[PDB]
């Protein structure tokens, strides 16, 4: 699984 | 485009 | 001291 | 250009 | 568990 | 003072 911080604004974190 | 910080370790940043 | 970003959602930054 | 995550609180991301 | 990025330098990511 | 993560690659952190 990876950790991802993403944004286009707020930073969203997810683990997939 | 998204700004992305990714990791499984080092953090990789990219713009997609 | 460490710089920390954490999240369980929002990313919170702190310096400890 | 730089990718920047900034904070003093919320983390702001920008591309400059 | 929390997602953590930390640094005192390199940024280290972990899940606790 | 602000916390900054920046990159053009490696993420560099700084506190100013
Ligand atoms: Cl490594
Ligand atoms: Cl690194
Ligand atoms: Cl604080
Ligand atoms: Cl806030
Ligand atoms: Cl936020
Ligand atoms: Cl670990």
């Amino acid at each position: 699984a990876y950790l991802l911080f993403y944004t286009e604004a707020k930073v969203t974190a997810t683990v997939k």
